[PDB]
């Protein structure tokens, strides 16, 4: 009921007031203090776990894990939080967030800033029985794991947040030649085989847009070959693409939002196609609509992610886009999510 005020007021006005990094750091303890039903046709159950909607905020706005709970009052289906570093982290120096307004695009070199894996352990386990309620109500938990910017031994680092946040996530990510990959990946699936929980959380692999044709095969390979439990489709972009109108545009970093749209879905048609439909995919780059939601579940993905939408539409967002993606599926004839995730590979068949 509130879309156009915080679209055309509300996020314009914090937008002029504060730069990008002020704003999301206002953002997140806003969210962490609170303040304000799911169709069934919108349940999935993938990786292992119930998904009461398939709308997620996606790793990067919460990166410390302080703001889960608001998150999920604000509607969404499952919760990312990271990337975490196992050391405390800077980041890159600021200026380091810049918006394009007239792209609802953002750039970001935020360079892994984080407050390192025993603060957001005890953020968590502060919280632990109110997860596992909303685990078990179909809410999950994810868990973006980085490296340090020093560290020499990546695996090693992959593997410690395993150790230290598996306990409590109900999936893990690891952002990504093919025998280094290979040799790292095993590295994290067996330190998540040696977690004695009776759930062990799925592990994912989440891959950027910038990759040769060669890169996504080799990565859908060692997904299938060492049992990588998802991917998640995409991260950001360096490429910049054409007819870009923000005075920022030139500004080093990861593109996010609108502009990414398109090379986000193309992604998700490759690695659906490369893993044979046997990898679950979480689709992410420039979903701000239902309809964005249901072009990637149909190029494959069974969830979605969202993060740069948020800042121009504000919290109406993720309400407008589970009703939004239900009327779609509703009126298209789809008895739920489920039965519209690589539709268009159908037709592509046909
Ligand atoms: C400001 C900002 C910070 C981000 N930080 C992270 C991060 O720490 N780890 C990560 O895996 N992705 C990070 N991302 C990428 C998002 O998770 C997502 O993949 C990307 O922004 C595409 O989604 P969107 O167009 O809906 O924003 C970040 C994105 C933005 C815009
Ligand atoms: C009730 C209510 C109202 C507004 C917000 C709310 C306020 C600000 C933002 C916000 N997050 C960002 C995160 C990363 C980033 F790179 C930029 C931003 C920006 C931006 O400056 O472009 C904004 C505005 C999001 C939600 C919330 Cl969380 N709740
Ligand atoms: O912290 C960052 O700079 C960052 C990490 C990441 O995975 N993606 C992104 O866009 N920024």
């Amino acid at each position: 009921g509130d879309e156009r005020f915080y679209a055309e007021h509300l996020m314009p006005t914090l937008q002029g007031l504060l730069d990008p990094e002020s704003a999301h750091r206002l953002a997140v303890r806003f969210t962490s203090l609170g303040l304000l039903q799911d169709s069934d046709m919108l349940e999935v159950r993938v990786l292992g776990h119930k998904f009461r909607n398939p709308v997620g905020i996606a790793a990067g706005f919460d990166k410390h894990g302080e703001a889960v709970d608001g998150l999920y009052k604000m509607g969404f289906g499952f919760v990312e939080i990271g990337s975490v570093t196992p050391k405390p982290q800077e980041g890159n120096p600021r200026p380091r967030v810049f918006r394009l307004p007239e792209d609802q695009a953002v750039i970001n070199r935020y360079g892994f800033n984080s407050h390192g894996l025993s603060v957001v352990e005890h953020r968590l386990r502060a919280r632990q029985q109110k997860q596992a309620k909303l685990t078990e109500d179909g809410l999950p938990l994810g868990v973006n794991l980085g490296k340090n910017k020093t560290s020499v031994d990546a695996a090693e680092d992959y593997a410690e947040g395993v150790r230290v946040l598996g306990p409590l996530a109900d999936y893990l990510v690891v952002n990504v030649g093919k025998a280094e990959l290979r040799r790292l990946l095993t590295k994290v699936l067996q330190e998540r085989d040696g977690l004695r929980r009776v759930h062990r959380p799925a592990v994912l692999v989440k891959i950027a847009p910038d990759l040769t044709s060669q890169d996504k095969e080799d990565i859908a390979s060692v997904v299938k070959e060492l049992g990588i439990d998802g991917l998640i489709v995409t991260n950001t972009t360096v490429s910049r693409p054409a007819g870009l109108q923000g005075a920022l545009r030139s500004e080093t970093g990861g593109l996010s939002g609108k502009p990414l749209r398109d090379l986000s879905t193309q992604t998700i048609r490759e690695m659906y196609a490369l893993t044979q439909g046997r990898v679950p995919i979480i689709g992410v780059g420039g979903v701000s609509s239902g309809q964005d939601a249901l072009e990637k579940i149909r190029a494959g993905a069974s969830l979605v992610q969202l993060y740069t939408a948020l800042t121009f539409w504000g919290p109406p967002v993720v309400g407008k886009v589970k009703r939004e993606l239900e009327a779609l599926l509703k009126e298209q004839g789809f008895g739920g999510v489920t039965d519209a995730i690589g539709a268009d590979h159908r037709r592509l068949e046909a």
